C-alpha cells in the first residue's frame, strides 16, 4: 500500500524494481490541479463538477476575452465555489488566477471572417505585409500580422511559425512587407498566433493592455497572476510595480516560454514568486526535442528554492476530443509529478474540449499514483543537504515535524497558518503526509494550491477571547476535516504545528499527539 | 560544456536536474535503438531508405494483419533499401526485421460481474478488438495461425519475434518449440499486455529474450493511471537482468495526423530512455501516418537529448552494487572497460564478438561511449540493436592467415567508422575488447589505445 | 575554523578526513561520559574533588580487592566530595557510583607466606600447579596454588594458562598440574589467572557477588557492571539477585570472554548497557581481534540505543609518567569515533602516579574526537536502521535532533522523570549537548551512561501550576547552559517537554530564543 | 564466513561494524608494509633473518646516533640476510634500506621542581639562538613540570627554528646514503617544499631514483602539507615529535587528515612511533596498541613502523609479529565498498592509458574476486597506479629492476617479485615468462591455485609507461 515496499529501497534501480501497481494509493493527492475556464467549463453548473473532480485553480486566459466577459466567469467560480460553504468540515476553496495576454504577435482575418480557413500547399509562396488595409483581407498571397516592426528583426532565411507552430514559413527574401515560402502548410484560420524563434521581439513585457488586466485583477480580488513571456528580472518588476500597494498580496507566478527566460532563469525566480514550465510557446521557440531539459532544470531549482512551479500545456491534449488519453499522456503528467511539479495544468481540456470533467478527474487519478511512487528517502535526504542552515525557529520546526513524520507514519501534518508562510515551508521538504493548513485568511486558503500538499481548510468559527482554546478549537476542526476526508481515523498519530503567541512568525512548536 | 557534462560531475540528483543545460549540446552518437512499424505509409524501397538514413533500426511486421504474400514484399523492400548502402561498408548500417504476432486477440471467436472493453477500450459503464480487463486466457497460446506466421518468419529469415500477449514462461517456451532449430538464434521479445504478464514478469523475463512494455493493450487492461508504473518496473528489472526492453505504443501518436508531437509525447519519449529502454517503438506513426521519416527524425533528436542527461554516476554504481559476482571472464572484463571508459572519457568501447554476448555484456553497465561492435555475423550486426548502445558493423574482409593481423585488421575498421561517423577523432583515446585465441566465448583482453 | 564545521559539510568520508584541522577549535561542552576507577591513589576528599573538576562523572569501584569496610568509605569521600559543590544548584555536577563485581575470577595463592612477596620464573622452567590447600600460602618458583578446583577436568596437555593478567603464559605438559614457563617474568601473589578455549564452570553469581550486589543496594549504587557475563542468563540472574530492592540500579555486562562476544545479541536484550572489557578480553581471544570485537560492540549499542562502555589501558602508560603514549592518544579518540558513549580509567585513577592528569586528558582527546565526528553519514545511518514507531516520544525525539542540526542549536533541554526521554534523544547522536532536567537524584547520576546526556538536578519545590513548573524547570536550564557557555542569550535551543506529569508523556518540541 | 565478507556486503557503515566478526578468519596475505628501525638488538644477522621471515619489509638507519663505519655494517649485516633467502626467487621477498635524517635538532641525570646559557639543575646549555614554553626530554619536562632531565632533545613549539633544512652532517649522511645506495630516505623536520628539493638537490644525479619520504613533525609541516605532499615522493607521519610540537590531543587530527590526503593523491603514507611502545619490554602489547595499529590500518596508511621495539627492546620479533597479526585482521575490516567508490569519485579523469587501465583492473578484480593482480612494472609506476584503488587482492608486482623491487613496499597491497631471468629474444615470450613466474609464486605463497581467475597487467613494448593491457586470466 502506498507503494512502501519500494519506498524503503537502498537504490533509486530497486526502487523502479518494487513498483506495484497492485499497491493502491493513500486517499490525499498532493499535487495541485490548474483548470483553465472557457466555453467548456465557465457554467456555474459545470464548475460545481469541475470543483468536484478536483480543480483547485481556475485559471481565466487574458488572451482573449473582455473584462466584462472574465468577471462573469470570476462570478461563476466563486457562485459554484461558495455552493458548497454550507459545509465548512468539506468545503474546498478555490483559487483565481490571471493569464496575462503578454507581447503577442497575432495574424489577421482570412477573407473578413472569424471561420473562414484556407489551404496553404507546401512550396507555395506567401507574403507577409503590415499595410492594415490588408488586416481583415487575409488569404493564401497575403497575410496580415500585429507587429509592426516585424521586419527588423527577421533576416532572410529566418523561419516563422503560424498557429501553435504548425505553419512553418521561410523569409525567402525581406522587403519593406515579407516574402516567404511554405515549409509545413496547411489550414490557415484567423487571429492566429505567431512564434518567431530566435529573434528580438522588441514587444513590451507588459503592454498598455497588460497594465489594464492587471489593475482588473487587483480590482477583482485574483489570488495571482500568471505573467507571459517573461524574459528577465526587470519585467518582473514591473508586474509588482503594476500591482502596486493594493496588489501586495497578489503571488507573481513567472511564465517562461523562450529562449532568453530560459537563460535568465535564476535572477526572474528570485523575484518571482513562482514559476509556469509554460510549454506550449517554449516548444515552438527552443528544440521541441530540448523541452524536457528545460522542465526538469526549472523543477529542480525551484524545490531547491523552496518556490512554487507548475507544468503547463498539452498534458492532457487527446482527451480534447476523446475520453481517455494516450499512453504518452499518462506518463507526462506521472513524470511530471515524479520530477517534483507542485501543480499541473490543463488548458484546451477544460476551455473548449468535450471532456473537460474527464481530463480532470484524469489527472487526479495519476497525480495520487505518480505521489506514491516518489523515492522520498532520497528527495527527503537531497533537500536538506541542499537547504542551508537557518536562524528561523519556524524553519527548524518544519524540517523537524517533516522528519517526525516520516518516523511515525503520521497520517497528516496539521499546520495552524494566517499568511501560509509556516505551511509552505513545510511543503519545501516534501513530506509523504498531507499537510492540513488552518486559517482564518481566505486569500491564505486559496493560495495554498501553489504548493504541493498543501490542504487548505478555512475556519469560520469565531476567534475564542483565549488564546490556547483558540488553538484547540482550529486543532480540533483540522482533526473533523482529516477523519471527515478519510486521511485518518480516531488512534492514529498526527503532527500539529503551532505557535507560542498570536499572529503570523511565531511558529515554533511541534507536537505528536493521537486521533480524537 | 557539452553533454551535460556539468550535470553529469554533481554530487546529488537534485542537483544534477538543476544543472541541466538546453545549451550544452549532445555529442554526435545515438544509443537508444529505433524500432518502426512498416506499413503502407512506409513500405515503398524509397521511403524505406530515407527512414534508415532517418535512424531506423530495427522493421517491425504487424502479423494482425495482411497476408504472407503482402509481408514478404515488405520484408524484400526493406532488405532492398537496407542493401542499397551496403557499397559503402564503412557508412552501411545493418537493419533488422522483427515479426509481430497476432496472438489471441477477441474481434467483434468467443466462448465466454461485469467489465469487458472494445474497440480499444472505447466502450465498457458506457461509450461512444474486444479486451477483458482481468479474465482467464481462454485462448491459446500459440494459435494455429501464429504457427504459419513463426514458421514464415523462419522461412524468411527474421531476427527476433514480438510475442503478443505472453501470460506466463510457458507461453514463451511454446513460442521456442515453434521456431524450433532452424530458427533457435531467433530472439524472443514477450510482450506484456495484461494483469496476468505484469504479475508473472519475473518468469516471463527469465524465459525470454527481451520485454515489450507494450503500452496500448496493457492501458486497457489496467487502470490507465498504472501504466508508468508497470513500464518503470519493467524496464528496472531488465536493466537489472541485463536483457533488453522496448517501450511501444502511442509514443508520438499525434503525429500521424501533424508533423510536430505534442510536449506531452516530447518527454514522452524522454522519460522512457531516462528510465533505461534499449529501444523506443513507432506504431501508426510509421506504418499508415503522414509524417512518417519526421517521426523517425523525431525520436532520434529527443533520444539523443535524453541520453546525455542520463545520471550515469548513480546508474554505474547501483548497476554493479546489484549485479552478482562472476567467475566468467568477458563479465570481468566488460565491467573493467566501462570503468576504465569513464576513467579516461572515451569516445567508443571497440568490442569484437562473434555471437554480440560480450557486447551486451558491456552494454548492460551502460557506458556513456558508443559500443561499436565489430563482427562478421550478419545476424549477429541486426540483433544488435535491441541493446542500448551497441553500434553494429558487418566486417566484410576476408579473414587473414595470421589470427593476431586479422583482430588488428577489425579493429581498424572501427576504427574508420568511428572516424567517418564523428563519434572521435585521430588522438583520441578508445577501450579496445577481443579475446585471446578465435571463437565466440574467450573474450578476456582489454586495451586502452589511442585513434590512429 | 570551528568544530570542524568545514569536515562536517564533506559529500564523502575520505574528503570529510582529508578536511579536519587541527586550527578549529573545539566547543565547550564534552559529550563522552569519564568513568574512573578509584583506588588509593585517588580516594581521598581532596583529590576526588579536582577530579570532579577535571571531568569524571562515575566513580568506579573494583570489589575483585577490598573489603566492604573499605568500599563504604571510598563511597563516603566521593559522596563529600560530590556535595561539597551542592550550594550552587546551576554549577552542580551529578557523580555516579559503580560497583564492579569480582565474578568467577581465578586467583592464584600467596608466595611464601606473604601477600608482597614475588619470585621469578625462567623461561622452558617446570613449574607445577597444585589445588592441595597446604600450598595456598606456600606458593614459589616450584609450586603454585589456585583456587579453581575443577580446573584438571577443562583443561588438557598443550593447554595454555596466563598468570597475572596474561603477562606469564604457561602451557600443561602432564596431568596437580604440571607445566613448562613459555614466558617468565616475576611472579606475586594473588594474580588472575585466565585459561583460554577452556569450559569454565564457575558460577555466573558466586556467594561472594551476592553479599557485595547486597551490600551495592544498602549504599544505593547507581550501576553494576558485571564481570564475566557469558550468557542471557547470566544477566537475568544478577537481575533477580538485586529483586524489587534494586530494580532501578542498571546492569552493565562486562564481555570479556569468547562466549560473551557469540552471545552478544542475547546479552545485550536482557542487559541496560554493555562494557567492553578489553583487559580479560583481550588474553581470552587473541589480541589482534580485540579492535573486532571493541567495533562490532560499540556499533550494535549504537544500532539498539544502548550505553556502550570502553574500558581498559586506554592510556595505560600514565600510571608512570604525566603523559600519554601516541598509540594511547590514537585508541581514546578511535573509541569516542566508534560511538562509545564513555570511556572508563583504570590503573591510572587506582593506583597510578597522575590520575588527574589521565582524567584531563581523557576529557582534551573526547572533545577533539567529538568534533571530528562525521555527523552527516552517522545521523543519517542511525535513522535508516532504526524502524518506525508509534511511540510519540520517539517521533518526538528524532525531530528534536534534526531540528538542532537545522539550527546548529546549543543544546536540546530535556525534562525527564526517568530518564527515558533524554535516552532517546541520546540515541540519535546530536552534536548539541542534552541538558536533561530532572528532580530524581539517581535519574540525574545514571545519565552519565548515555553521550551527550548533561544532567542537571532541580532543587526548587513543585509549583502548583504545572506550567509554572514546567517553565521553572526549562528556565533552569537556560541558566545552567549561560553559566557553562554552551550557549548565550539570543542563541535558538530546543526544549523537549510532555503534555501532562508523569513519565511518558513526551510529546511537545519547541524551537526557543535563549532570554 | 571469511575475510569479514559478510561485513563487506553491508549498505551502512554501521551495519558494517555490526558484521564484523572474530571467528571470520583473514587470508594470508598481508597488504600493509612494516618498517623496522634496527639497533642494537636487530643489528646481528642471525637476528635479522628471523626479522625477515616475521615480516619485516624495510630496515630503518636512524642518523640521529652512530658512524658511518656503524650504520655501513648494519646495511652489510641486512643485506648477508636478505640474500641468505635467494636461493630460491620463488620465496624470495626483497628487503629496502631506508636512511632516517638527523635533521634540525636541539640537543642538551639530576631533578627538577616546578637558566639557559647558549651541566647542572642550575644552568643548563643549549645549541641553537634566541626564538612561550620549552619542552625537553622528549617533552617530559616543560619550562614548571619536572623530572629528572639528564644531552637529550629539545622542542621549541610554534616557534620558526633558524637552522637550515639540511645541516652539515645530513649532506655528509645523505652523500652516504648514495654510496651506500639507500632505497630511500626519511628526511626529518621537513617544514616547506623548499626543503624537499634542498634535499632532492643534495643526492643529484646518482641519487635521482632514491625516494625522498618528507617527515611532518611540527605545525608548520602540516600547516604547509599540501606543498610538502606535492614535492615529496611520499609521507611519514612522525608522531612522537608531532606530539610534542601540537597539542598531543590534536596527533590523530592531523594523523587522519595527512593520511586522507595521501590516500587522495595516491602517494605513500607511513605512520610512525610509539605503535607498540611497551612491547619495549613486555612480550605483550597493551589493549591501546594493538587498536593504534589497527586504526592506522582502517585509517588507510600504507606502512606501520617500529623504532625502538625493534632497535632497542626485549622482544623484537614479537614485535614485527604482532603488527603483521593486526595488520591482516585489520585489511579484512576495511570498508571497501565505500573506500572504492570515494577513492573514485576523488580521482580526476586524465588522458593517461595506464591509469584507465589500473581502475578497470581494480574493478574487475572486484568482479571477479581475483587472487591477484600481476603487475608487470620496471619503475613500479604501473603498480603503484593499481595500489592508490586499494584492491582487496594482492598486486603481485614483477619486475627485474632490484631497487624496485624493495621501493614497493612503501604501497599498500603490492607484494614484489624480483625476476632474475635473462630477457627473451621475442618480446611477447618474455612477457609470458615473468606472467608465468607470478602465477608460480602466487601459488607457493598460498594466494590462489590452479583454476583461479586472476587479472594480468601488461603493456605494449619495452620499457616504462606503456602499460595499457588488461587480461583476466585462468591460472595453470
Ligand atoms: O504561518 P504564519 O503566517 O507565520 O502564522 C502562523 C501563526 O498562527 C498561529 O498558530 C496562530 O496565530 P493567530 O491566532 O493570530 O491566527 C501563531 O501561533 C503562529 O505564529
Ligand atoms: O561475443 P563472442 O561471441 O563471445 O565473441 C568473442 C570472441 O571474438 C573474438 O574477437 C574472436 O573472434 P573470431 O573467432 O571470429 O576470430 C575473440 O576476441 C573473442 O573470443
Ligand atoms: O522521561 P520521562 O521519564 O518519560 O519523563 C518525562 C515527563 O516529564 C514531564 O515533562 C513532566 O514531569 P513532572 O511529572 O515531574 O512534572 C512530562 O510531561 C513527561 O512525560
Ligand atoms: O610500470 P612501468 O615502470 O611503467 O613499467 C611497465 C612496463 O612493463 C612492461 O610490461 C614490460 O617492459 P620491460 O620490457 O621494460 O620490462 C611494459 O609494457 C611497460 O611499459
Ligand atoms: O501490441 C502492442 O504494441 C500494444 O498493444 O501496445
Ligand atoms: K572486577
Ligand atoms: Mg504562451
Ligand atoms: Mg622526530
Amino acid at each position: 500500500t502506498q507503494q512502501l515496499h519500494a519506498a524503503m529501497a537502498d537504490t533509486f534501480l530497486e526502487h523502479m524494481c518494487r513498483l506495484d501497481i497492485d499497491s493502491p494509493p493513500i486517499t490525499a493527492r498532493n499535487t495541485g490541479i490548474i483548470c483553465t475556464i472557457g466555453p467548456a467549463s465557465r457554467s456555474v453548473e459545470t464548475l460545481k463538477e469541475m470543483i468536484k473532480s478536483g480543480m483547485n485553480v481556475a485559471r481565466l486566459n487574458f488572451s482573449h476575452g473582455t473584462h466584462e466577459y472574465h468577471a462573469e466567469t470570476i462570478k461563476n467560480v466563486r457562485t459554484a465555489t461558495e455552493s458548497f460553504a454550507s459545509d465548512p468540515i468539506l468545503y474546498r476553496p478555490v483559487a483565481v488566477a490571471l493569464d496575462t495576454k503578454g507581447p503577442e504577435i497575432r495574424t489577421g482575418l482570412i477573407k473578413g471572417s472569424g471561420t473562414a480557413e484556407v489551404e496553404l500547399k507546401k512550396g507555395a509562396t506567401l507574403k507577409i505585409t503590415l499595410d492594415n488595409a490588408y488586416m481583415e483581407k487575409c488569404d493564401e498571397n497575403i497575410l496580415w500580422l500585429d507587429y509592426k516592426n516585424i521586419c527588423k528583426v527577421v533576416e532572410v532565411g529566418s523561419k516563422i511559425y503560424v498557429d501553435d507552430g504548425l505553419i512553418s514559413l521561410q523569409v525567402k527574401q525581406k522587403g519593406a512587407f515579407l516574402v516567404t515560402e511554405v515549409e509545413n502548410g496547411g489550414s490557415l484560420g484567423s487571429k492566429k498566433g505567431v512564434n518567431l524563434p530566435g529573434a528580438a521581439v522588441d514587444l513590451p513585457a507588459v503592454s498598455e493592455k497588460d497594465i489594464q488586466d492587471l489593475k482588473f485583477g487587483v480590482e477583482q480580488d485574483v489570488d495571482m497572476v500568471f505573467a507571459s513571456f517573461i524574459r528577465k528580472a526587470s519585467d518582473v518588476h514591473e508586474v509588482r510595480k503594476v500591482l502596486g500597494e493594493k496588489g501586495k498580496n497578489i503571488k507573481i507566478i513567472s511564465k517562461i516560454e523562450n529562449h532568453e527566460g530560459v537563460r535568465r532563469f535564476d535572477e526572474i525566480l528570485e523575484a518571482s514568486d513562482g514559476i509556469m514550465v509554460a510549454r506550449g510557446d517554449l516548444g515552438i521557440e527552443i528544440p521541441a526535442e530540448k523541452v524536457f531539459l528545460a522542465q526538469k532544470m526549472m523543477i529542480g531549482r525551484c524545490n531547491r528554492a523552496g518556490k512554487p512551479v507548475i507544468c503547463a500545456t498539452q498534458m492532457l491534449e487527446s482527451m480534447i476530443k476523446k475520453p481517455r488519453p494516450t499512453r504518452a499522456e499518462g506518463s507526462d503528467v506521472a513524470n511530471a509529478v515524479l520530477d517534483g511539479a507542485d501543480c499541473i495544468m490543463l488548458s484546451g481540456e477544460t476551455a473548449k474540449g468535450d471532456y473537460p470533467l474527464e481530463a480532470v478527474r484524469m489527472q487526479h487519478l495519476i497525480a495520487r499514483e505518480a505521489e506514491a511512487a516518489i523515492y522520498h528517502l532520497q528527495l527527503f535526504e537531497e533537500l536538506r543537504r541542499l537547504a542551508p542552515i537557518t536562524s528561523d525557529p519556524t524553519e527548524a520546526t518544519a524540517v523537524g515535524a517533516v522528519e517526525a513524520s516520516f518516523k511515525c507514519c503520521s497520517g497528516a501534518i496539521i499546520v495552524l497558518t494566517k499568511s501560509g508562510r509556516s505551511a509552505h515551508q513545510v511543503a519545501r521538504y516534501r513530506p509523504r503526509a498531507p499537510i492540513i493548513a488552518v486559517t482564518r485568511n481566505p486569500q491564505t486558503a486559496r493560495q495554498a494550491h501553489l504548493y504541493r500538499g498543501i490542504f487548505p481548510v478555512l475556519c469560520k468559527d469565531p476567534v475564542q477571547e483565549a488564546w490556547a482554546e483558540d488553538v484547540d478549537l482550529r486543532v480540533n476542526f483540522a482533526m473533523n476535516v482529516g477523519k471527515a476526508r478519510g486521511f485518518f481515523k480516531k488512534g492514529d498519530v498526527v503532527i500539529v504545528l503551532t505557535g507560542w503567541r498570536p499572529g503570523s512568525g511565531f511558529t515554533n512548536t511541534m507536537r505528536v499527539v493521537p486521533v480524537p
